[PDB]
């Protein structure tokens, strides 16, 4: 069966943490999370084209 | 297209922050990347369970 994840690229670009004294630097985190939103729409994709290729398989063997 | 992967759960734990005077709350990134290596994990099994439920369904379709 299909599973599904707690996030979406756009929830991480959007998330806004509160600040605190010795805290992460912003910088440090924001670049960190835009490498992860890019995972994100690259996991994302991949899941789209291998789920529409399994409708595909499915309908030729009905 | 490929699987142009960036990052990994174990990429992801071990990574150090700088800290400011100010800055972002750490138990907050902390916990936000909680959710996100569980998500990494979750995005890996529904990956491998479609390439091979896609394999077994053309195998079975030409023989
Ligand atoms: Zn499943
Ligand atoms: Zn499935
Ligand atoms: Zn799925
Ligand atoms: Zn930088
Ligand atoms: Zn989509
Ligand atoms: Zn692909
Ligand atoms: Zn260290
Ligand atoms: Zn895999």
């Amino acid at each position: 069966g299909h599973m599904k994840v707690k996030l979406s690229a756009k929830e991480i670009l959007e998330k806004e943490f509160k600040t605190g004294v010795r805290g992460y630097k912003q910088e440090d985190v924001d670049e960190f999370l835009d490498m992860i939103i890019k995972d994100y729409e690259t996991f994302h994709q991949e899941i789209e084209e291998l789920q529409q290729e399994n409708l595909q398989l499915k309908k030729q063997l009905e």
